[PDB]
Order: C-alpha cells, then structure tokens, then sequence
C-alpha cells in the first residue's frame, strides 16, 4: 500500500546500500564501502544520521561493496546492534565477508600494526560473528515483532553464499538481486529465480517491484566455452618461462578460478602463490562449506583420490609480495585485488616480459593501477596478449619504525598490534610495463540477454535500478519498458514513496 525506499551514498556517487521503510520496520541492505574511494571518517559520518533509525540489516554478497561497511559499522555504533539491529546472512557470505574484510581494512590501514590503526582484527570477528547464519530457503519470520516481515535467501550464483532476497510482510513483496548469475559457473549452481524448465520459482512471482541493478554483465558466452579460454591464456601465459599474475577478489572470483586452474594442472613444478593479507582462510573456509558448491564440482573431484577442489599437493603456497623473489620461473599467482598488494606485485614483476597479467573484468574499484592498465590496452586498437611498452605512476608504500610517537596458513597476529608498529609512508614511484596482458570478461553474472528476458518472467509491475541512472544500461531498460514494466531509475540519497 506504500513504503519507502532509498540508495545510500557515502560520497562515492555510488550506491552504498538500499534502505526500505515499511510500515513498522526499517531495513538497511547491503551496506558497502570502498576505503580508496571514501576514508574511514567520512563513512562515520554519513551512517551517523542513518543507522539509529534501522532494524533490520542483511547483506546479499561477501564482497566489499556490498558488506564492506558493517565491521565498521558494528564497531563505531555497537550500542545500535546491541539493542535493535540484527544482520542476517547465509553462512558463506558470513565467512567469506570476513576475508573480504580483512583485506580491505588491511589494505586501506584502518587494521593492522600502524599508527593509523582504527580497529582491530579481532573487532572484525567479533562483528561477523554476530550474524545470525541462514542456509538459503531458511525462513525468517519477523511477522509478529515487525508487521509480518518475512526475509528468504535464494541461491544467486555470484559468489558461495550468494544470494537473492524475497522480502515481504502481509501485503507489500520485494525480490531483490544486487548481483546474480543466470547460468553455473566451476564452483555454484545458477541463480534459484528459474529450474531445469524456465518456470519461475513460486514465490518471488507477483513482486510489488523488482529491486536490482543493469551496470555489470558477464561474457554472453556459455560457460564451458569461457572455462577453455582461459585455461588457453593459462598455457601461453606458463610457455616459455611463462609467469602468470591474477588479481582477484578473494571472496568473489578467486575459489572459481582456483578450481580451475586446479583441474588444468592436474590434468597433465609450478607452484600456485596465494598474496592476500587473510592468507589461506579463504582456502580452509571453502573446504568446510562443501554443501554450498554444485554437487557436479563435489563429484568430479571425488572421483579422484579422496581430493579437495581446493588441494593441489605441494603446490600452493601462501606469500607476501617481499617474498615474490623466492620464485624465479613459471607461477600461477593469485593476487588479492587490493590496492597495497597488487601495486607491490606490479612494481616487482610487470618490467619482465616472461609475465602475463590475466585480468578478468572491466574494471578495479581497489586498485587503481589496473584501471590504469587496462586503459593502455584499450587505448590501442579473443584473448590476445597485448604486449606492454608503456610507464605507468603506481604508488608504493614503505613501512617506516614508528617514531613519530608510539605514545600457519591461517594464522594473522602479524595484523594485531604486540610492540612493533610503523607508519605506511606512500611515494609515487614509475614502472614501465613490458609485461603482457590478457583482458577477458570471466565475471559470474547474468549477460545482458539473458536479464531482459527472465526478470519480466516475473509478473512484476516496477523494476527499481539502483546507484545513478548513468551506469544503468539504458539499452535493457528499453526492452523492459517495452515489455509493460515500469523501470524506475533511481536517485542518490533521496526517499521514494512507492505503492
């Protein structure tokens, strides 16, 4: 009959969280941040004027931009949580949120043993373990505190864990999908909307409105045919002394891509280098959230000895960049998408030719330094190795004794503060590129097709987009529009009275 709605921002110009006004509750989805695009003090101070008047979180994805906020959030508005608030999550994205985390923080300094410290790593635990875990199609039942609310999580298909909301209460009902794969990929199913016949899923049919976004899309290829062409750019990339780099988010892309590059390897030493500040966790995390996977991923590797899809013998090792040395030759490296990593490994290794940087999307919100790279490639002229002969500004940080007045494979007390601290201090350095570079588009999301045709499968009347209007394809918003759906794009920080 009517409720509100609204796109946080924090000053990014993006949108940092969805927040719904029913009735008698109010709900905060998906409350990111993105620490190189917006400090630590200004995301304080735009949540400040938001979070008393919450009830309800739930995050739909482990990545940063869309739980990047809540260790935070957790730790500067305790008292909120402790007596109201209460995030709900599927287990996985509980989990993986907590490595995403980790790495963001560590990166942007707000954790670890430095003078800009603003939390500890054990804050970030504390603030994940207060999640109350869900297994998808684990109702909620809210109805009698807040006026019939009724939160389900389905299976989305980006990253384990993913997931797609069907909010409700006796009469209003919103599907919401930030991010969500049509088609399986390696390691996840395709997203619960539609089954092995295309019908839609009972509920989630007749939605007072559709809330997601059209800004990203996966390649319009099938899977199986994307899995070859980069196992291709892998066997280029390791000829020859072939060295390979590959940036990636830990919580999203990594566990595809490791599986995969595990079933080419051991299909046939080249060890596999894993450069993240959470280490192997996100390693171990995935092989205690089994259930989570594809059962076709489970078996093809049960087949074999009793073998993990996360185990390949001796080859894994988990390093620092000050360690990139110790590997002379051919290497499969794995380089968590965060700006204090990738800018080291770039310094240390993109003046080589016998490197490949393989990069799997259009673009890095983390690092800035493989934007700038991927405008160098697309500034000249599937799956070519575009060869680099170019400078690029990369900036480096050295970590200097703090003098300016102090006054195993998963273990992290080097990010706990014992008595040896120091300050990051940043220069800007120049590094000219003779390394490859390989651009694909192997991001597990629906392709622009495949939208424009399943969300209208939906009896849905509105279909609200998120964020600005600019990044929302204009193109799919016709095809729907014409399909008599109501596409409402949506503004900035400003309340929407729906009906």
């Amino acid at each position: 009959m009517t409720y509100k709605y609204n796109c946080c921002d924090d000053g990014s110009g993006t949108t940092v969280g969805s927040v719904v006004r029913f009735d008698n509750v109010t709900l905060l989805i998906d409350p990111g941040w993105n620490p190189s695009k917006v400090s630590y003090e200004q995301c304080i101070k735009y949540w400040e004027k938001v979070i008393p008047e919450i009830d309800v979180i739930i995050l739909s994805q482990p990545t940063i931009e869309c739980l990047g906020a809540h260790s935070l959030l957790y730790y500067n508005f305790t008292s909120h949580f402790i007596s109201r608030i209460q995030v709900y999550a599927t287990l996985p994205v509980i989990n993986l949120g907590r490595v995403s985390t980790i790495d963001s923080y560590a990166s942007a300094g707000v954790i670890g043993p430095y003078d800009t410290n603003k939390l500890d790593l054990e804050d970030i635990e504390i603030s994940f373990d207060h999640i109350v875990p869900l297994k998808y199609s684990q109702l909620v039942d809210l109805r009698s505190r807040y006026d019939g609310l009724t939160l389900l999580a389905y299976n989305a298909g980006v990253c384990p864990g993913g997931s797609i909301w069907c909010i409700s209460t006796y009469s209003e009902k919103l599907v919401y999908a930030k991010r969500w794969n049509h088609t399986r990929d390696n390691i996840l199913n395709a997203a619960s909307i539609l089954d092995a016949t295309g019908k839609p899923l009972s509920t989630l049919m007749r939605p007072s409105a559709i809330i997601t976004t059209l800004d990203r899309f996966g390649s319009s290829q099938p899977f199986k045919k994307r899995s070859k062409i980069f196992k291709d750019t892998l066997k280029k990339g390791l000829s020859s002394d072939g060295s390979v780099i590959i940036p990636v988010d830990m919580s999203g892309k990594f566990l595809d891509l490791f599986t995969q590059v595990h079933e080419l390897l051991f299909e046939s030493q080249v060890p596999v280098l894993i450069l993240s500040y959470a280490r192997g966790r996100t390693l171990t995390y995935a092989k205690s959230m089994l259930e989570w996977l594809s059962p076709s991923l489970l078996k093809t590797w049960e087949n074999r000895n009793n073998t993990s899809p996360f185990e390949i013998g001796s080859r894994i090792k988990i390093i620092a960049p000050n360690e990139l040395s110790k590997y002379p030759g051919s290497k499969i490296c794995f380089v968590s998408e965060v700006g204090a990593l990738i800018n080291e490994v770039i310094i240390k290794v993109g003046n080589s030719e016998k490197t490949t940087l393989i990069l799997t999307k259009p673009s890095f919100e983390c690092a800035s330094s493989l934007d700038k790279i991927l405008e160098i490639v697309e500034q000249d002229e599937d799956g070519k190795s575009f060869l680099c002969d170019n400078y690029i500004s990369i900036d480096t940080i050295k970590e200097e004794p703090l003098s300016k007045e102090e006054t195993n494979f998963d273990n992290l007390d080097y990010l706990k503060i014992d008595k040896t601290l120091s300050k990051r201090t940043i220069s800007t350095v120049n590094v000219q590129l003779k390394c490859s570079v390989v651009i694909l588009n192997l991001q597990s999301l629906v392709d622009q097709r495949s939208a424009s045709i399943i969300w209208p499968s939906l009896k849905s009347r509105k279909i609200v987009l998120s964020a600005p209007k600019q990044i929302q394809n204009e193109e799919i918003t016709a095809k729907l529009i014409k399909k008599n759906i109501e596409v409402v794009n949506m503004p900035l920080n400003k309340i929407v009275e729906f009906s």
